[PDB]
């Protein structure tokens, strides 16, 4: 499946305006700084139709599940509860976050060696970029 391109293990490599990205999410203080200067690994594995993303630091371990299109709960790891929708685009999974009546898109995509995530909360973009660990 073409979804493979992303399966592995992932770290956090290059960060650019993801305070800024916090801020404009609702993000505190003490998460901003303590979440901004972690590396985190991103695991991801497919296991039929269920992808899994994993999320390790020293900040939280957090996991999704979910089948593409089926929205979940998500507890994100500044402990918003969300409700969230992946789908795959033209070969970016694009994942929605909707809370409160506010909204934020994570694009996972890859480019060469990387995984290239831009995060969107209305006119504030954050782009992190990982690497095979
Ligand atoms: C909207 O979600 C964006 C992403 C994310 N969002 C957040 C919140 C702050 C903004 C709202 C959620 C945090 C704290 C982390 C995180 C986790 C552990 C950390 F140790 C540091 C930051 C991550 C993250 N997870 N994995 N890599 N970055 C970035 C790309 C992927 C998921």
């Amino acid at each position: 499946h073409m979804c493979d391109a992303f399966v592995g293990t992932w770290k956090l490599v290059s960060s650019e305006n993801f305070d800024d990205y916090m801020k404009e999410v609702g993000v505190g203080f003490a998460t901003r700084k303590v979440a901004g200067m972690a590396k985190p690994n991103m695991i991801i594995s497919v296991n039929g139709d269920v992808i899994t993303i994993k999320s390790e630091s020293t900040f939280k371990n957090t996991e999704i599940s979910f089948i593409l299109g089926q929205e979940f709960d998500e507890v994100t790891a500044d402990d918003r509860k969300v409700k969230s929708t992946i789908t795959l685009d033209g070969g970016v999974l694009v994942h929605v976050q909707k809370w409160d009546g506010k909204s934020t898109t994570i694009k996972r995509k890859r480019e060469d060696d990387k995984l290239v995530v831009e995060c969107v909360m209305k006119g504030v973009t954050s782009t992190r970029v990982y690497e095979r660990a």
